[PDB]
């Protein structure tokens, strides 16, 4: 469960960040989880440094030692907003999940 | 400066996990920083309901909502060990980034 993989859940379309205010609940799928066993040498070895403080903190987010779990296909998410009017978004919502980078 | 990018030091050979002990000391590159600009609509509705405390936190790790740091290059890096024997590990080091989202 806590390995890359889709994730998914019921959310209204207001709070997707659209700029509607429709409750409607539409499934929200997305992508998350660990990605160690696609870990490749140079991972393995920033995982390595990062482990024994050999490595400065370069300025801004922290290096990731892993490829991460993100979507590797979409699809569109549809509803109607106040004025009964179809509105759809292509590829808003993952539909499968890979260890990229 | 904490925009991805590729990042550089030097590290102990002992401190990269590779079971050799090395007394010199390798260049070591790797990559690191952000990629917001880099965001897709999936992105940034993730991000929305990830603000607005939307979802349900999936067991393990949070999911990413913009493309990951990594690297799109690699080299090689060799090293002579305790016992004067040369190794080497094929693309141990980065020589490039992009935003792999």
């Amino acid at each position: 469960a806590r390995g890359c993989r889709l994730r998914s859940q019921l959310v209204p379309v207001r709070a997707l960040g659209l700029g509607h205010r429709s409750d409607e609940l539409v499934r929200f799928r997305f992508c998350s989880g660990s990605c160690r066993r696609a870990r490749s040498p140079h991972d393995l070895s920033l995982a390595s440094l990062l482990g024994a403080g050999a490595l400065r903190p370069p300025p801004g987010s922290r290096p990731v030692s892993q490829p991460c779990c993100r979507p590797t296909r979409y699809e569109a998410v549809s509803f109607m907003d106040v004025n009964s009017t179809w509105r759809t978004v292509d590829r808003l919502s993952a539909t499968a999940c890979g260890c990229l980078g």
